[PDB]
């Protein structure tokens, strides 16, 4: 039998003794501390002091749990008299010639009329008139058969009206054109004129108009751009704010984790000591009202007597007790088999002097001689196996999950699209350019003064005052004296 | 006298006994442990770990916690009237002569039926003058009348034509100057409303392009505020689990100093198991193993004390009737440092542990006054906490919240704008209609032909000049001898 | 020598002892207890539970630990007269006066002709046909000189033939004049007109593609602004949504805190209860077996027996013990230092008659003799000092810095700057007034072919006087003057 039960080992009993005075100080209770947590999380900063009223109430709940605590020649000589002719007196040029007797021999036929020029020369004039006087002087004589002289008087009046009558005609249809095309055009610039007054105060109306809806449109636009200019800076301003009181509130959170474990250790530490007021009730009790059998309680080594003393927040005990002043190793057996019965102490330990065995006590050396109401007796000499594990408490700790796992339960991960807005870049609101009927216009102005009629140029009886022949003579023969005086001058 | 303190009762007293071993294994400290709260809390997450750096030293401070722990023109047709009385008869003539102004007219026509009349008429007058006294030339007046009717007629033609001929030129001078007037009115409008057009388009634009960079501008800042706000809403979520996951790690902090705490009250026992029983022997019952002490034996552990406690046990015992006290003549006797023991008639002191039966005297007992007992109670509860007692979560809110609900943004509304527009298209119709039919105005005369006549001399002067040339002749010829 | 091992004091010693019972009571298990998380921070507010949802799995964590307790030449050499219509005819009035039989004594003489009015009233028509008839009838009376009264009759149409020839030439030439003056207007205005219509049809163009162009401007800012409105009211919408759970997440966090204390004084007082358990445990194994030589450990007084009882979470003892009815102080020394050497007992108090020592038991008053047997005696007479400090453990506090010095490491503090938007209240789209212009075309449009009053007479009466043949041979023989110079040049 080799176990620890039986093989003897060498242990230092005291032989000889000294008394020793022992101070041991016991905590029994704590002071009462409390704690702000506005000061302690915060302090100075008085963003953060803001933003802990609304945390709530959790400063006073947790100072409760620690309160509880505590052629060169012709133009010359004769006069020129222009005629309108409507187509016969070029041919009476013709048949006339000069002869003036042949007036009456030759009148010409205009679409079935026999017609005259007006024109009627001294010539003429002295011609006929002589023809009428000689047919009223010879009728008489000749019982009126020389009358017939007056015929040609008659016929040529009659021709000349109906030459005059002719061209006449046409100078009426003409007057008649003139003035009936002159009031059909009057009446057509009207129309017109009145088409451009009223085109114009339709494009003036229009415009106006216009003119006001852009007015209106640009003054409700910029009332637009103001109210949304406000409302973003609003809108801006409180961003920023939350953004700031976002970060503030996560050092809150994460100081609030410290200030929970310093109230934790408080609590623990309360736990610990009030474990030390119930050694102290038991060591009042066991040590100042009895004497202690147990060593090294009631301070070091054998009590004798001891004596409490107040502390501030603790008491004090004054052990006065006996320790070893000198001891020698012995050799001894917890028990002896004997022949197998196992034989111990009751109340003692087996030592041994060498040679032979002895029952002493523990705290002191005094052998004495084993006898039967000494030692137990053992019916046989085997031992029991016992284990005893004095484990702790251990605790059931948290089994988080990984944090995705957690997250993905409710999160909500949301992408806001971009603003699109339609694009007004490609309204054009194109210019007009009508400078060249302007200055059209105004060239036409200034240049239809050309097509005035010139009042003094209508009725224009032309006359020029020929030379008589009498003073003609007089200038060829005063030509020819003032030349022959040159022929006596040069010599 | 029925209290339990005479009242006897069996227990079982031990006769026999076994020296056993017991191994008794106490825990006196623990291992350092620290903890990564990055890992802990978040993990791989990246959008977490930056999030809790902004939480501050809240890690140092909890392995701090864990670390210590180890007278416007008309009228001149008088030719109709003459026409409709003459009824084509040729004599009829002198007969329809019409008036003007009490001037007897007719046209200036004469066709030869007509001038035959008038001729022989003239004829007429001065064959018979004379044959028939003086009273036959009377037949002539008709030949006067006629000619001088129509002379008049002639005259009076004239004169409307002169007149109308003054009427249309000076009206077309007055009617010219009043035309280039209103052109120069047209032109002049024109100018205007050309000017205002083209500066309302150039404002048109003008608003277009500033608008344009307005709407860049709105949209670009709408676009970073929603930007912001994701970012706001998603981080907002993420810092409620870290919240959430800090009470975990909390909890897991708090029940690790617990232990602590239990680890040190196990190491406060494992002193004082070494000194009462490896430096001493025990009598106390089962401290420092099962059974009565004999010897210990301290060993070393990892993080504890192993003991090897030698102690005696009973290894068979047999009941036994026992009382604390025993009621005698009215004085409650009871051992000192034992407990009374019954053979079945008398009473005895024996040890607690051993059946060693002693005759009761005075040495082995003591004597008391009376046989009543003191009643005491002794409560040894343990701390009751101050636990948190908090309000309603409504009645704790409504201190400080802020109920806030932003109104709906409201803008005028542009839709009434109109901008109407014109249509003149009536109008250049018909101009360009007049302008048109402005050719058939134009005056297409009745051409006459221009005849020039030059008034001769007559042979009379012919001759006289020729005679007149012939006389200065010869006065130079004369002369030139 | 002064210390209190030898301080001869009083203490009380019983001398009469009465049995006692006393009922200990000892809790040794907790109540198997649980937190509703959600009924603790919320309660009943629908809007702190739906955000306490989305703070994880706290309370199960939470809850395990709770739970693991339990024409060459004629311009220049004759004179040149031009007169008018109007001037003839006042001229022959002059002549005439009011006698009508001047008639033919002044008849105009013009361009070598003669010429007369072509008008005879009734006056002049009788003096000339009675003038005829005259003739006719004095003729054959008078021998032929009677017909000499005829010739009046003849000149007068004679005249008045040529006077018709001279004044239908002019009359052609008006109508020419003003026939090509009107057609050259014409044709102006046709030019100004079409210029009209070109340039009316380019602004109305113009004008009505700038409406259009306005309208649909109008129209696309319109929605523009829709969107704008719809996406700033969803910001809106979701800012106040933030800043109120921002709010209660405060308020949550805060709550969170208390309950995590509730929690832990639950785990405090579960290793309290735990440490009773044991303390249960040795009372079970050294009073209700066994008999302690504790004083006052298995009750008050010393023990004799104990008798357990099972309660609903504890255990009961029923300790029987003897205490002191009586009891005297004695004067007594822990040792009484002899010749130098201590002396100090053998499990017991050095007790004193008053003139002896004795020593006796602890707890009983009964004096013995002092043998060797009885008590121990020292070398010397010192003692030994030992002191033992019972200090619980002292947590190290988290020691936090400043939370400005905190906050500076990672805030991100950034104010958004004001937005700008662009003026646009300076655009003006100025309006037209061309009411003046339309006036004026109006007015002329009525107007045009309105009659005059005071229509100017035709024709002129200037005179081109030329030089006279008197001074034409005298530049004639001016030129002789020059060449008689050149004579006296030569000699
Ligand atoms: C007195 O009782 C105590 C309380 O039970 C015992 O402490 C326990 O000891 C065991 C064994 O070491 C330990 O179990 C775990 O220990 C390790 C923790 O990770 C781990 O390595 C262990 O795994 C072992 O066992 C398994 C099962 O076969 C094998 O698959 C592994 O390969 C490995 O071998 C095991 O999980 C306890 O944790 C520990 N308790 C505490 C609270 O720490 C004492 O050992 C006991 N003493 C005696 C002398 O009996
Ligand atoms: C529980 O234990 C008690 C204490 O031991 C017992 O009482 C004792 O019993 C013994 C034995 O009978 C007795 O001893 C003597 O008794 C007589 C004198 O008192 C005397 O006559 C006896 O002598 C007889 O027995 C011996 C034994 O060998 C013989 O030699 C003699 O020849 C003779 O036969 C004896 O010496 C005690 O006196 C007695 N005590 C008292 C106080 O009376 C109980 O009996 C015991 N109970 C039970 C139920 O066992
Ligand atoms: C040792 O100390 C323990 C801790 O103090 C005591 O337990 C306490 O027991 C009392 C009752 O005796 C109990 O008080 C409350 O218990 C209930 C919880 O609210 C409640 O029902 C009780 O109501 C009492 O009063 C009403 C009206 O008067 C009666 O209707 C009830 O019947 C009842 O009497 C009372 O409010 C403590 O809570 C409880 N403490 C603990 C920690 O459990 C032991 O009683 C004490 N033992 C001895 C022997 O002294
Ligand atoms: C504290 O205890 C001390 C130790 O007991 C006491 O000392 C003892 O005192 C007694 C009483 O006097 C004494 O007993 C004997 O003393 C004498 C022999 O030494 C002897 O003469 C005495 O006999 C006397 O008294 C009896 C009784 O009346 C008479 O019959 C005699 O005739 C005679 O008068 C007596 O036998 C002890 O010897 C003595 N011890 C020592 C060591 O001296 C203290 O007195 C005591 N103190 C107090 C204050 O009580
Ligand atoms: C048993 O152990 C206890 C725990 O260690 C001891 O109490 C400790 O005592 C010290 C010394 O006083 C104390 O430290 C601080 O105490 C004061 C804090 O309020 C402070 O005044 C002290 O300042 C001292 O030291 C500085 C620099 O060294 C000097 O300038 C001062 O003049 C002064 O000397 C010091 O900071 C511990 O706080 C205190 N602990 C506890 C838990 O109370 C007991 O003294 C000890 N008992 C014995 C008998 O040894
Ligand atoms: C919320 O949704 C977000 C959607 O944009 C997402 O951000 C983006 O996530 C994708 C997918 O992980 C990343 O894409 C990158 O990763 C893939 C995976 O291998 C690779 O092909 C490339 O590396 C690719 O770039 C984006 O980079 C990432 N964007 C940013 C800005 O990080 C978020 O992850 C989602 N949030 C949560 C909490 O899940
Ligand atoms: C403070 O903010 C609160 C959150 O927006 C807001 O809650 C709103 O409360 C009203 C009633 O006070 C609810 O209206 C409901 O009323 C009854 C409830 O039984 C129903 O019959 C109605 O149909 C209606 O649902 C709102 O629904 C509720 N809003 C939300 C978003 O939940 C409070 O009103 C705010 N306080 C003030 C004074 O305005
Ligand atoms: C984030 O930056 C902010 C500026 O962008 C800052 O706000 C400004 O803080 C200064 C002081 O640092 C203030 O200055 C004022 O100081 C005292 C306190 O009122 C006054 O007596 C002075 O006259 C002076 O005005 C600014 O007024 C203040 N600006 C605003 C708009 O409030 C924040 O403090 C910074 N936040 C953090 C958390 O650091
Ligand atoms: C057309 O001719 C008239 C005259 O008949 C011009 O009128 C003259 O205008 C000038 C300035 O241009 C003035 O100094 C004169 O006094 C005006 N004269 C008269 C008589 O009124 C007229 O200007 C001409 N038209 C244009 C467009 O130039
Ligand atoms: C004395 O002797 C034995 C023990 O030696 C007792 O037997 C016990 O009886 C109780 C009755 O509740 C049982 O629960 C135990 O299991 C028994 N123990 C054994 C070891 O068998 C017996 O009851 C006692 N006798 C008297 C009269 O008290
Ligand atoms: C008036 O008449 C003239 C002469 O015919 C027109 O001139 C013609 O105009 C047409 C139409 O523009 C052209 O095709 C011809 O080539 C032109 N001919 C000549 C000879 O110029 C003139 O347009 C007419 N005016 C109108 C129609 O308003
Ligand atoms: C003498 O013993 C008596 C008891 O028998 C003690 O008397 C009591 O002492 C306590 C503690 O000081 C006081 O509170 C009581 O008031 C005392 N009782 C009486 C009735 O006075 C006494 O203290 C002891 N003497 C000494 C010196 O300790
Ligand atoms: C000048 O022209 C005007 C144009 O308004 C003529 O006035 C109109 O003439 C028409 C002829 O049919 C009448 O029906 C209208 O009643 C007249 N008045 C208006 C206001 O339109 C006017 O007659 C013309 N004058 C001349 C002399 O021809
Ligand atoms: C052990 O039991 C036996 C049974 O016969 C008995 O005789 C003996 O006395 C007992 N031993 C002790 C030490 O009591
Ligand atoms: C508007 O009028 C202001 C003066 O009032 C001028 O300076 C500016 O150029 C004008 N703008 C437009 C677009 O007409
Ligand atoms: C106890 O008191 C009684 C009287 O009540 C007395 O007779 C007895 O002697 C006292 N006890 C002791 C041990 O002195
Ligand atoms: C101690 O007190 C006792 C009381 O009996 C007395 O005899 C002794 O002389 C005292 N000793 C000292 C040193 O005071
Ligand atoms: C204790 O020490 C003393 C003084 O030195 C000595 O005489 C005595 O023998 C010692 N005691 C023992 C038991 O050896």
């Amino acid at each position: 039998e080799n176990s620890v039960a039986y093989s003897n080992n060498s242990i230092a009993i005291p032989t000889n003794f000294t008394i020793s005075v022992t101070t041991e100080i016991l905590p029994v209770s704590m002071t009462k501390t409390s704690v702000d947590c506005t000061m302690y999380i915060c302090g100075d900063s008085t963003e953060c002091s803001n933003l802990l009223l609304q945390y709530g109430s959790f400063c006073t709940q947790l100072n409760r749990a620690l309160t509880g605590i505590a052629s060169f020649i012709e133009d010359l000589l004769f006069n020129k008299v222009t005629l309108a002719d409507a187509g016969f007196i070029k041919q009476y040029g013709d048949c006339l010639g000069d002869i003036a007797a042949r007036d009456l021999i030759c009148a010409q036929k205009f679409n079935g009329l026999t017609v005259l020029p007006p024109l009627l020369t001294d010539e003429m004039i002295a011609q006929y008139t002589s023809a009428l006087l000689a047919g009223t002087i010879t009728s008489g004589w000749t019982f009126g058969a020389g009358a017939a002289l007056q015929i040609p008087f008659a016929m040529q009046m009659a021709y000349r009206f109906n030459g005059i009558g002719v061209t006449q005609n046409v100078l009426y249809e003409n007057q008649k054109l003139i003035a009936n095309q002159f009031n059909s055009a009057i009446g057509k610039i009207q129309d017109s004129l009145s088409s451009t007054a009223s085109a114009l105060g339709k494009l003036q109306d229009v415009v106006n108009q216009n003119a006001q809806a852009l007015n209106t449109l640009v003054k409700q636009l910029s009332s637009n751009f103001g109210a949304i200019s406000s409302v973003l800076n609003d809108i801006l301003s409180r961003l920023d704010k939350v953004e700031a009181e976002v970060q503030i509130d996560r050092l809150i959170t994460g100081r609030l984790q410290s200030l929970q474990t310093y109230v934790t250790q408080q609590l623990i530490r309360a736990a610990e000591i009030r474990a030390s007021a119930n050694l102290a009730a038991t060591k009042m009790s066991e040590c100042v009202l009895g004497q202690s059998k147990r060593v090294d309680f009631c301070g070091k080594g054998y009590h004798l007597m001891s004596f409490p003393q107040s502390a501030p927040h603790g008491v004090v005990f004054l052990h006065v007790t006996y320790v070893p002043a000198q001891e020698k190793n012995f050799t001894t057996a917890p028990a002896i088999c004997h022949d197998g019965k196992a034989h111990f102490p009751r109340e003692g330990v087996f030592v041994s002097n060498g040679t032979h065995w002895f029952v002493t006590q523990r705290n002191f050396y005094e052998p004495q001689i084993i006898t039967t109401d000494n030692t137990f007796v053992s019916g046989n000499c085997d031992v029991v196996i016992g284990i005893v594990n004095n484990t702790v408490y251990d605790p059931l700790q948290p089994e988080l999950d990984s944090f995705k796992e957690e997250l993905d339960k409710y999160f909500k991960n949301h992408t806001s699209p971009d603003v699109d807005l339609g694009d007004i870049s490609g309204i054009n609101a194109s210019v007009v350019n009508i400078q060249k009927e302007i200055d059209r216009l105004n060239e036409v102005a200034k240049n239809l003064n050309e097509s005035l009629i010139d009042l003094q140029e209508l009725g224009k009886y032309e006359q020029y005052i020929k030379w008589p022949w009498y003073i003609w003579l007089g200038f060829i023969a005063g030509l020819i004296a003032i030349v022959m005086v040159t022929i006596m001058l040069c010599c």
